[PDB]
RNA sequence: GAUGGGGUUAGCGCAAGCGAAGCUCUUGAUCGAAGCCCCGGUAAACGGCGGCCGUAACUAUAACGGUCCUAAGGUAGCGA
């Protein structure tokens, strides 16, 4: 179990609401296999 | 010195009184400039150059916004 070094410095009113608000709990957002983000310049055996 | 209002009195009414001309006391139409008000300009003229409330990826701050006021809200630079 090592400690998550977070790029909020010193936190001082709250520490889960700061942690929220860094990159650990970014958004995550899935490629599309079809549709809009999907195509794809080679296969993942191409 | 325009107009008005008085004072005096030649004269007239059987009389209270009225009262010419003059002189005279007063009122003050009209005329009448600059100034002042007025309309602009001028700050290396004298001078003056704002509040309150909110707002961002913990927190804090607030580039941002709201509103009231002003002739205008302090620029560059500097700053216990
Ligand atoms: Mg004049
Ligand atoms: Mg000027
Ligand atoms: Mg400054
Ligand atoms: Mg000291």
């Amino acid at each position: 179990m090592s400690r998550y070094q977070h790029t909020k410095g010193q936190i001082k009113d709250n520490a889960i609401e700061a942690l929220l608000h860094d990159p650990l709990f970014r958004q995550r957002v899935e490629k599309n296999k079809k549709g809009k983000g999907s195509y794809m310049r080679k296969g993942k055996h191409g």
